[PDB]
């Protein structure tokens, strides 16, 4: 009834602790890379037309309004529990809260007198969201993309989602602000969105993560000058777990057990000094796995679980700083106090009472976090992700005079002499009047 | 003549109007892309020998150790005039001052009562910085890219340029602080950057402009998961002056060839609603053009110029708005006045005495920016380029019981019954306990 189970750190061998903490990598898939790319050629040159086609081999009933119309809104609205309505505005309100909290302070100074710098942020225009489908959509991740477009001050938010919409995507749209929610899935949606159809606009930017089509649809976009950008790459979700003797093993276990049962390439890892804890914590794993309604996937995923026993909490901190999680858990006496050595991870919990699911729900962080390693270099989703910083210079008659001399001898120096002559030209007028 | 036509803006069919507004074509060949993926392989392959073969073929220096050492550089500082190692500090001191400007203040927010929310910023732990070299580079990017570094405390900080590596270049990089520098350029130097060599760091993240190839290996290590990030696409240098009928059309003139020098595909466009002031502008460019030593250059960028004549100022901003400009110069006598209503660009510069050689030498704004329209999406490099954001969350019994019932209903409702199971275990430990 087990497949492995805990491993002892320091009785591994280096080459064994260096693959302990490698990702598995991606087949690349010429043929969904053909696929994808003949359906985006065929959206961009053949609009709704090639989306309803799209639609009639798939949906058995064809797509025929490609935009969800304000009644269809209403009337899903007006099907769901007072209680979950409840439970999204909260969620809504604490996203909101951290997100505006989030807001860049004026950036303005004068790097010397009368040289005038500041930096100001800008909305991107135009933003469109993809929320996959399906009888039980993660529709949470509606209000983790929403919010944020809405607080930046986007011009346009718009949705795609697979037909027929789920109320609870149309309803958690609605309460976002998004003002148009479409038909449409897969990496047809990603195409409608970068392009734009008769019926789609075409923005500038699009968010949220799907199957290998849809990522793959997004991989081509970005690369594309008439697509559009994207919020990050994409790839299997993860939690790491620190936990010391003082931890509780269920607490643990239904932290692993909530990622791993998102999908089967989830990865859940244990990083703790006592191998006790490392044996209870596989039990309680094993013993709540058998209770989950549907954990076909989640037995897949721990398949890839690291149960792993360190020498101390120094070493569980290297490594995982080494690795890099998606979602990082810890449940040590000290957690806070740990966390100014974390230099690696996308979101981090502290203490008993922070699950991963508070996160995912109702915290106010955001769930669209980075994966498969790109916490090296990318950041949770934010405000910023819906915005773009640009800089702007003012100087004075004084400060130009007082820079003059400096900026013409750099010039001079990279043998620029255009460069150099715009300053020349105005040392000149100004002598001229004084 | 031909930059020499004025375009009566208005007079153009719509479709022509879009046509004008293109930068000159970037392709990118095949012959390109498979050169690049071989000397990529090869690298990670062969590493440092691999390096030293192409350092024979496309290079003639004959490469032996890679790292130039410290000896090399206190010969090259020595060589420099005071004058440009002053002008140089001043520059240091300037970009230095405005970057740190830049440091985001804390995020520490409880969304509700004993939830805590929290954003704060790691820097990315190691970056590789390119520089084209010849008998005269720009080493103006060094303190570019090297001073946000140093700020956000990047661990590692190595830069590569094809050898000899110019005085100038060696004495900017120890000057900010650099750790290591690469007799290496090219593809080869990115693809060392990316994969590590037995010489040359693995990097998180590299950073810099280059010819055909070096962009063509960023943009392919960027998308290979065993390479790095990088910061974003460099393309050549352009500028849209916006010029009412109070500016000096010398002003403008050199500030337009100021950007035209750099490169046959640099684009430069001017936005007036005065005729007068177009032809005065064409005629300025015409006789300044003639006393540039780079002028044969110059008239190639500028055969993709162009001089255009709007309605009015508001009609600028909305042509200047479309076409994102890398640089925006507002020659207006209410230049300040319209900055909010600039929507994209990289960086702007206000009223007579900003030349864009003040900002791309000295005043301190960062002179790497988004081209080809792509601060529709993009941010002027700054110090969040060398750093990421990273979440944390801390819930006290407190405030995870007030928030339990709100998470259990959203784990519902999206059928994740591990995630529901992992706050109801919680929250009947705290019945148990209370
Ligand atoms: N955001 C998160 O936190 C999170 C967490 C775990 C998992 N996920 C991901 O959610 C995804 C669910 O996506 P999904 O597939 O159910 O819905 P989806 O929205 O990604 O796509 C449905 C679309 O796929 C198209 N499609 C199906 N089979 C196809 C094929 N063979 N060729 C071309 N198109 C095809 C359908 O017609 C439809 O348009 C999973 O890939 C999973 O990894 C997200
Ligand atoms: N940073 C800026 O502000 C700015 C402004 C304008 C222009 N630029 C750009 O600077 C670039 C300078 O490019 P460069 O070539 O002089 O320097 P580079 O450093 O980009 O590349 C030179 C290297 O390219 C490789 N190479 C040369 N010929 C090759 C070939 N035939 N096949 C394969 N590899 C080859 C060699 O390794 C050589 O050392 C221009 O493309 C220009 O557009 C930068
Ligand atoms: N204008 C270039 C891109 O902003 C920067 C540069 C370097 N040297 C001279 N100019
Ligand atoms: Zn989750
Ligand atoms: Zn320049």
């Amino acid at each position: 009834m087990s497949f492995n189970t805990i491993i002892d750190w320091n009785s591994c061998t280096a080459e064994q602790q260096r693959q302990l903490l490698m990702r598995p990598a991606i087949s690349a898939s010429e043929s969904i890379t053909r696929t994808v790319n003949d359906i985006l050629d065929n959206v961009k040159a053949r609009g709704d037309e090639a989306l309803r086609e799209y639609s009639a081999k798939f949906d058995k009933t064809t797509v025929t309004a490609l935009k969800v119309s304000a009644e269809e809104i209403a009337a899903a609205s007006e099907r769901l529990s007072d209680e979950l309505k409840q439970a999204m505005a909260v969620a809504v309100k604490n996203i909101e809260t951290f997100h505006t909290a989030q807001k860049l302070p004026p950036v303005d100074v004068e790097t010397q007198p009368g040289v005038r710098c500041q930096q100001v942020t800008r909305p991107v225009a135009s933003v469109g969201l993809y929320i996959p489908g399906g009888s039980a959509p993660l529709f949470s991740t509606v209000l983790m993309l929403a919010t944020p477009a809405s607080i930046a001050g986007c011009k346009k938010v718009v949705l795609c989602s697979p037909p027929p919409i789920a109320d609870e995507i149309l309803y958690a749209a609605q309460l976002c602000g998004v003002q148009d929610v479409f038909n449409v899935g897969g990496a047809q949606a990603i195409a409608a969105l970068a392009f734009g159809t008769e019926s789609v606009p075409k923005v500038d930017k699009i968010f949220g993560p799907g199957n290998a089509f849809v990522t793959e649809a997004k991989r081509q976009v970005s690369q594309r000058l008439d697509g559009a950008a994207i919020d990050m790459p994409a790839g299997p979700s993860e939690v790491l777990v620190i936990a010391d003797s003082g931890a509780t093993p269920d607490f643990v276990a239904s932290d692993l057990l909530s990622q791993a049962e998102h999908g089967p390439d989830s990865q859940v890892i244990l990083l703790t000094p006592a191998a006790d804890m490392a044996r209870r914590v596989a039990e309680a794993v094993e013993r709540q796995l058998a209770e989950l309604p549907r954990a076909e996937t989640a037995r897949q995923a721990l398949n890839a679980s690291r149960l792993i026993v360190t020498k101390d909490l120094a070493q569980c901190v290297e490594i995982s700083n080494q690795y890099g999680p998606e979602h990082l858990i810890i449940q040590t006496r000290n957690a806070r106090e740990l966390v100014d050595s974390i230099t690696s991870a996308g979101s981090v919990f502290l203490g008993d009472w922070s699950p991963e699911s508070a996160g995912d729900y109702a915290s106010g962080t955001n769930h669209v976090l980075p994966t498969y390693g790109y916490t090296a270099t990318c950041s949770s989703l934010g405000l910023a992700d819906f915005q773009k910083r640009m800089t702007v210079q003012e100087l004075s008659k004084e400060g130009f005079s007082a820079l003059a001399s400096t900026i013409e001898t750099l010039a001079a120096a990279e043998r620029l002499t255009a460069h150099k002559n715009a300053v020349t030209l105005r040392v000149n007028a100004l002598k001229e009047q004084a």
